């Protein structure tokens, strides 16, 4: 169990970085000032830099929340699906409005942008590819632990991770950049390619 | 003068690349990389923000050969065997790139490098999107761009580049199988039947 204290505190974090999301949306980045965000969350800029350094880092966590997110539905989908069933059902789930779309183009668009927004999406990118190895390896270990770790250890597996990834990265980033409404069918249709993979080839 | 800057900024890359090699990342500062190029501080910092950021351009060259052997393999080859090739081509005793190893060895320690390395694989996607689509286009550049802006190829080309960099970084951290290539072909056959178009 979490204590209030620190349920409280979580709350007042996740609003903040709602606010700088909807700012840097509304208004874009260079306009928004770090007491702008703390404003638009309803406190005081003391509050603010309690949790964040930056206006840049306020939003940091929500790039990586919906990426662990995912991850998360990947490992916890029924234990019969296939990996592209899994990782088709666990973006359905996950990654339709959650983020909004509108908040999420100008979101990507920023990771292209912004020098310190750039680091941060590669940094989820890097962890997400990571975790999906993790959670591919939980799916085909029937509960083994050594079997686990030999299957993350697997070039196969590294690969595999890196196309679903991509799958919903490239749709991400080409959609963002691109004047679709629809990222979620590009990303289905890229998930496609991993049916028939050979997990031991 | 442009052709004396890209030469100076490759000679601070290969001081890095040869320091970070010998000491390692923590011993290594810029200031003693920019002492081993022979240039001030200031220049070092006129090319590179970081230390790490000075070895991007020996990435770069590997990354750009790929990408040229693309554009440059049989103009009759479809793309599966234009990357193929470009593969082969790149991947086989090219001279004696076990120099190539160690670096990528080092950014599976360090985050600092491993956002280098990771920045010059993902700037290789976007070359690899424009050769592909330039071989697609029967010669036609306003084909070739409505190519270049198609989710298909954008995604063929994460793909291609995951097939190379995932391939590199398992050889890199294996003892001194010398070549990636069969681990990246392995890779590749996942675009076998992959809708180049439409």
């Amino acid at each position: 169990m979490v204590s209030l204290t620190e349920r409280r505190k979580a709350e007042t974090r996740m609003e903040i970085a709602r606010a700088a999301a909807r700012l840097f949306v509304g208004q874009g980045l260079r306009a928004t000032r770090a007491e702008d965000i703390a404003r638009a969350a309803g406190v005081a800029p003391r509050t603010f830099y309690r949790y964040f350094a930056t206006k840049e880092e306020a939003v940091a966590p929500l790039y990586a929340l919906g990426a662990e997110r995912w991850v998360r539905a990947v490992r916890e989908a029924p234990a019969e699906l296939s990996p592209p069933e899994a990782l088709e059902r666990a973006v359905r789930h996950t990654l339709t409005p959650a983020p909004s779309w509108e908040w999420a183009r100008t979101l990507i668009r920023l990771a292209e942008s912004s020098p310190a927004l750039r680091k941060v999406w590669a940094e989820v990118c890097h962890s997400t590819e990571r975790g999906l190895v993790q959670a591919l390896a939980a799916r085909m270990s029937g509960g083994d632990d050594n079997v686990a770790v030999r299957l993350a250890a697997s070039p196969r597996l590294h690969f595999a991770a890196a196309v679903a990834g991509a799958s919903v990265r490239v749709a991400a980033e080409h959609w963002a950049s691109s004047s679709a409404r629809s990222p979620l069918e590009q990303a289905l249709l890229n998930l496609e390619v991993l049916r028939g993979f050979a997990w031991e080839a």
